[PDB]
């Protein structure tokens, strides 16, 4: 049946058969827009592909072959003809947006023969040798694997042995010479094949290797990055090209109905007087403002001007737009709800709302809930960027205080910041090959490319700081040095760049905390009403808890217990305990630390105010606390009266072949019920007295980690309840107080029913869940996890976002099981999961009462709830 | 309800109610045997007793004192009266027959008062008074806690001032003296509480205390031995007392109805004049055999006999009874299938068999199937003991060559046995208390007890050795040494025991294999027959393949790998490998192995003689395959162009905290595919080759550790399948394969319809899935586990039973899911779970294809896949 479709034949509710791209492209069509006339091969074909192992049948190839035709009749030219030839662009693009990930082909079907054409039928050969470049350029690169710098110096040493500084300054000797070189480099990079003549060739090559865009390095890392299955697959555009490098009132933009950056109303973008969408686009060469375009063509600008608030109308969204100029003939190319800031992110919608084209629903719902985390990056001290040392500036391409070493790839700057650095990555040109980087980087210096190229967007989208097309700059690769301002960079050194002025700094500039602005409070209400979860936060101290509460959360669901134990008024207490050889010696030792622990209780009960907290009974194994060091077992072995022998042989003893699963946690209670007793009475009369002193009412909950038996956490609870029971009738308290699980094995989840006989309230650590149930650890897996993402095995990082198809059935499962004997029985989540959105959402889906999350994540999680009901 | 049942009221059937020793005295009752008159309260009392807060209603208590009531009227005698007293029984015996491990009471009904109008009547002081002081004894010790220590000592310090040998020596006065003294301990530590003279108060009290049994620890251990669920609990008891310690014409005893050991047919067992039963059953005193008991009074053997036989006949087994002489009279009080040794088992069968009295089915399922390890118990070395320094020597009562370092205490002899030591156990007597020290001891010696004993009896069904009643030896306890014929023994000196003759040994005499009765043979035939699984078997090179198959063992279940790597002229390759550069260091440095791998495959493949067999690819991380020392380091260097600071560099990094779950298994072939290349061509090659030399058809399973993604077992999966067509190609072979995948990480089982896509089949390797549905080690579950039995936590051991609550559920779910998208999917399981017969009935019922057990546990295997094919 039908694999080839006509832009006329669809519309935005197509976007599954045709992409973003085809279904805006046909809606922009039948809008009866200036939109350059085309096809397009649905992802079902892409599909095809792939089961026609990365092939064509012959039915799919004369679809496409038969739409070609029929676009050549239209236009009344004949596809790579002799004189007055067809020419297309072949372009890409996923069911979603992945800014400048996948690939495109531009001037298909220039031969050795139609350039001739080509030049005599426009009288232009300047044109058609740039034109033709451009496509050995673009198809070389793309449908082979020769690479840019190549074409990128090739085209340099001869503006510089010409001795030209610009493209639109190279004679057509100059074209038709690197027309000849990019054939060469051609022939060359593939031991003898010449670059193919036949357009039909030409056309099918182009197709196939869009597809195969699809599975791009780089497109496999903005997936993951926002939660894209890499199965979806991505539709082939087929679209009759408009040539903007025919000179002076001939030019191509994109622009931002709105800004991306701040979020303000009013037409944001750049333009490139004769040019090519590619070099705006692709962060190649560095365009100017917008203002141009308006100034000197006050015309084709007022048209756009028109034409984009029609779009920003019909869409009901800021869009990004990708449009072309003719010879003073305005197109438009594209067209989509521009990648922005969180910043921006918000300001848009309280707009768009405030203005009354969308609803408070439809505004919580199409932020992007994680780039909230952008809204607490530090910014820089006034006084010190006041006085820090000012190199350079270029453009504001994306807001933030970006401080670090530099590094001049990507890999490098990556791997720096997976160390511990900082990092600066600096680049000649703003590439969306470079996204390992970009990410891993506080920030990012280009030498080349605007606001508008691809990188920008999506640096504005994933939270990194950037500033391009600084053309003052040098950069010596062998050396791995740059030059700007007076000095010359080392890989390492401290720069800080300033996406919002836009001026550079040599140095490395202080921050200080950053301030949460309205219109992020307007959005925040709404999100708060419409949510049904509630946002708790994983916490340890007031102080992490004030920051929480301040956030906007509403308790603490996770509270660890360890570092009560650890800290020097602490561990040696607790050092004493494990070399006591009697159970009293054991009790005795612990209880000298109740003081300390009661005393941190009411410290946090008073930072607490009434909200809920799931205190987390001792987890890990005594050999986290006992000396390695024999100076502080020697040591520690007086402080007792021991043989250094003892406490030597103590420790080897405690010691474990995997710590992950040793006699700790829930096993440890058990033959130690002391810790679970002495926790119970420091929590009690803390909580007890502060209720006594604040008048705001308390109900301790207590949790206990690491369990998977019924009857084990059935001991264990047994213990807690009777030392809460006595706390209770010495102070004489009526105090409720509850006693719960982490359900953190599976076992424990396996058979929730049997644990909620017991559990009062169920805590899912999935951080713990996600090991027991992968079989790998956190750490020691990092080793192959890379190699995995690559290599399209995960395509989500399970420590960072919980797998719902597998981790997630567990959670369920204990959820339904564990209602099942207990329906009123709360849940909670509370992982580095609790902060993830598509985890969150799971979590409002398969019927928790919340989720916890790390004090700076609350809003990521109070949005993502908002959404996580409206959505349902 | 009627939670009371007279003796004559119930019947074989009444088992889970009666209990054990219910339905018993009701079936003996009924057919009307000599079973002195009592009744029995129900099983389901235990419950409502322990459900109770554990106190006794009054229904119950009501029920009771009713057939107390109707007890007294047959007897002619006011229940525990003055003048003429009913003395009564308190037994306890679950509907499982747990021999020992369960308290009971002698003679409840007596007192100071009492036992006075007693001899009056029988007109016996020195009778009536022993039988107060043992009631006061048996008493003293179940109800309250005072030990045996005690009394026997205030006993022995009196056969030494009163200067007499034995206990019958002893003038009523003694006893008059003896019974005080005891109610002197028992105050003691009652504070400042008497004994009980209430034949009411006795009667509650003790009930109570029975009912309390069925947790004794000596109990538990036992419970998690033989599988007995632990709820079940106890009925009780009380019966009308008959007395062997009345005079010459009076006495106890108990006799096998065959030899329970070594299976001979005929009358077996002991008997002992003017005591009651206790004496030999708790393997206090040494009985003498029967063949006293036909002498004396030849009668009474014969009335004996008759009965023995009698009772074989009507429960179609090898019964175990117990008879009490009450001058010249006989008294049934026992009756039971008679716990035998492996080797007694399929002896009785198969003559039970032949005789014509069950079935060949029937011989089957009554076979402890587990019992067959007993069966490979190595053989003392002939010519050895040919030299073998006897000392001294007594009652053979348990079978078998125990060899090792001697303690005193249980515990002692168990802790020695964790380090690793083969113990001997050097007892008092032969006791079930004495059972942690029975399970981990080689064997054990004791100076008192008989063949007919409690402690003899579960050595024997254990398949654990026993010499008992040594009356040679000399226990010193304090300096922990006995006195032996030759010399004085220390804590851990070595002997033997060969306990079918009870002929002890100074020295550690050497052992050797031994081999399978016709017995054995004649059942296994039976076992083929009747089961629907295959067995295979987890077999490593061709000696050990040769022994599984020769037991029964089909194919192999699970080839490991790593040796190839382990061993001398492997290590310095994959040491070559790891140090390796470049993946071309690596491929060169690998393909050296494929040599010695290759052959070591051809070696299996004329072993299998088309057996098929199951290849795990290499499992554990790389730091495994270097060296942990600082020397070790340096070395390898040397020899290879390297340093110490560039080992260490490698060997520091390679390092994991938790090494169960890292970079490891299938993990490691997505980052080096070179090995699974490497692997799979060192198979597919020697597979031909055999293939085409021998004659015989071979088809490869290859098993893919660490599966938890689908995606993941492709990747791996695909490198494997192009180097098998390339070594087809070479060679010109077709040669079928199969590419399956353990499942041993959750996420597996739980994603089974996903994985099932791309594996040929599952084999369940339940240890590491345990270890992760637990979300713990066996390496290191020592330090709580003890706990968790002692406690009830856990019933039964995780890593030896397989989990069918827990783990069981992913085992279905993956066999469900698996098979919905490969209906033909086979699915085996290689744990140590597949020599479990408890674990194996699970695996046949829902629907595992085969089981996969250790070449020496494959009779086991064997055994209980054709007794859970029938009881099913
Ligand atoms: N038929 C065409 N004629 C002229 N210019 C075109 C044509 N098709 C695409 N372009 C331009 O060439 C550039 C590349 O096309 P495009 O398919 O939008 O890829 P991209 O913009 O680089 N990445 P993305 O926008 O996310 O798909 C853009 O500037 C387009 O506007
Ligand atoms: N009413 C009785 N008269 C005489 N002897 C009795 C009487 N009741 C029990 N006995 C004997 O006392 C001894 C112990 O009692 P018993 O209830 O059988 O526990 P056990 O044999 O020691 N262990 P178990 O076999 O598991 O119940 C046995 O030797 C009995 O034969």
């Amino acid at each position: 049946a039908k694999w080839v479709y006509k832009f006329e034949e669809g519309n935005a509710s197509m976007r599954n058969l045709l992409g973003g791209k085809g279904c805006n492209l046909a809606e922009m069509t039948i809008l009866g827009m200036p939109i350059p006339q085309g096809f397009t091969v649905t992802t079902e074909a892409c599909t095809e592909y792939y089961n026609s192992g990365k092939q064509i049948t012959q039915e799919i190839q004369d679809q496409i072959f038969e739409a070609i035709t029929w676009l050549e009749e239209l236009n009344g030219k004949k596809f790579g003809d002799t004189e007055d030839p067809l020419l297309v662009s072949v372009r890409s693009g996923a069911r979603a947006s992945m800014p400048g990930m996948m690939d495109t082909i531009l001037n298909l079907g220039l031969n050795d023969v139609a350039v001739e054409g080509f030049a005599k039928k426009t009288g232009n050969p300047r044109f058609a040798y740039d034109s033709y470049r451009r496509f050995i350029q673009m198809y070389s690169d793309v449908v082979m694997e020769v690479p840019k710098s190549h074409f990128e110096k090739i085209i340099d040493a001869m503006k510089e042995e010409k001795g030209v500084h610009f493209d639109t300054d190279l004679t057509a000797d100059d074209l038709k010479e690197l027309a000849e070189k990019f054939k060469a480099v051609y022939k060359e990079a593939m031991n003898g094949e010449e670059f193919p003549q036949e357009p039909k060739d030409q056309l099918m090559g182009a197709v196939k290797a869009v597809f195969r865009s699809w599975d791009n390095p780089r497109a496999i890392v903005y997936r993951r990055m926002n939660d894209i299955p890499g199965d979806w697959g991505t539709a082939v555009n087929v679209q009759t090209m408009v040539f903007g490098n025919k000179g002076e009132t001939s030019g191509t933009g994109v622009a931002f109905t709105r800004n991306p950056s701040t979020g303000e109303k009013g037409i944001y973008g750049e333009y490139l007087i004769n040019a090519q969408g590619e070099d705006v686009v692709a962060g190649v060469r560095t365009p100017q403002p917008i203002t141009q375009l308006e100034n000197d063509m006050p015309d084709c600008y007022k048209q756009f001007m028109d034409l984009a608030m029609k779009l920003e109308k019909h869409f009901r969204d800021m869009q990004d737009m990708e449009f072309t100029i003719e010879e003073g003939k305005l197109y438009f190319l594209q067209t989509r709800n521009g990648k922005r800031t969180a910043p921006a992110a918000l300001q848009i919608a309280c707009d768009l709302v405030d203005e009354g084209m969308i609803t408070e629903e439809e505004a919580v719902v199409r932020i992007e809930a994680k780039s909230l985390d952008q809204l607490l990056h530090p910014t820089f001290n006034p006084a010190a960027l006041k006085a820090g040392e000012v190199i350079g500036s270029a453009l504001p391409a994306s807001p933030g205080a970006a401080a670090g070493k530099v590094y001049f790839t990507a890999d490098e700057a990556k791997a720096a910041h997976e160390k511990g650095e900082r990092v600066i990555l600096v680049r000649l040109e703003t590439s969306p090959e470079d996204i390992e980087g970009m990410h891993a980087a506080e920030g990012i210096l280009t030498v080349r490319g605007g606001m508008t190229s691809h990188a920008a967007v999506v640096a504005r989208g994933m939270g990194t700081c950037c500033v391009s097309g600084c053309g003052e700059i040098k950069i010596n690769e062998e050396a791995k040095t740059f030059e700007l301002g007076g000095h010359t960079f080392a890989e390492g050194d401290y720069i800080s760049l300033d996406g919002s002025t836009g001026k550079i700094y040599k140095g490395d500039i202080e921050t200080q905390e950053a301030s949460v602005s309205g219109s992020f409070e307007r959005i925040m209400v709404w999100a708060d009403k419409f949510r049904t979860l509630k946002v708790r936060t994983n916490a340890d101290t007031p102080e992490d808890t004030l920051n929480a509460v301040k956030l906007g959360a509403e308790g603490i669901g996770l509270c660890r217990t360890e570092h009560m134990f650890f800290e020097a008024d602490r561990i040696m207490k607790i050092r004493k305990m494990i070399l006591s050889d009697s159970v009293e010696a054991r009790e005795e030792a612990l209880n000298e630390l109740i003081p300390f622990q009661k005393g941190d209780f009411k410290a946090m009960y008073k930072a607490l105010e009434g909200r809920p907290m799931t205190v987390r009974y001792l987890d890990p194994p005594l050999h986290e606390f006992v000396p390695h060091t024999e100076e502080e077992q020697a040591e520690l072995a007086k402080n007792m009266g021991l043989t250094l022998a003892e406490v030597k042989a103590k420790v080897d003893e405690l010691h474990e072949f995997n710590p992950m699963m040793g006699h700790r946690g829930c096993r440890l209670a058990v033959t130690y019920p002391e810790i679970a007793k002495m926790q119970t009475r420091a929590v009690m009369e803390a909580a007890i007295e502060v209720k006594e002193e604040t008048g705001i009412d308390i109900v301790p909950e207590i949790m206990i980690p690491l369990v998977g038996e019924k009857k084990e956490l059935k001991f264990v609870k047994d213990v807690v309840v009777e030392v809460a029971e006595q706390v209770k009738k010495e102070k004489g308290s009526d105090m409720q107080y509850h006693i719960g699980t982490m359900i953190e094995i599976p076992r424990a989840a396996l058979t929730a029913d049997a644990i909620a006989e017991e559990a009062e309230f169920f805590s899912f650590g999935t951080n713990d869940l996600t090991q027991m149930t992968f079989g790998f650890s956190r750490d020691d897996a990092g080793k192959f996890l890379d190699s995995y993402y690559k290599a399209k095995i995960y395509e989500s990082d399970p420590f960072a976002r919980l797998d719902q198809t597998g981790v997630g059935q567990l959670v369920e499962m204990a959820v339904k099981k564990g209602r099942q004997t207990r329906p009123g029985l709360k849940c909670g989540i509370c992982g580095e999961h609790g902060g993830d959105p598509s985890s969150v959402e799971f979590c409002h889906k398969v019927g928790l009462n919340y989720v916890s999350c790390s004090p700076f994540r609350v809003p990521i999680a109070r949005l993502a709830a908002a959404q996580a009901a409206l959505n349902n």
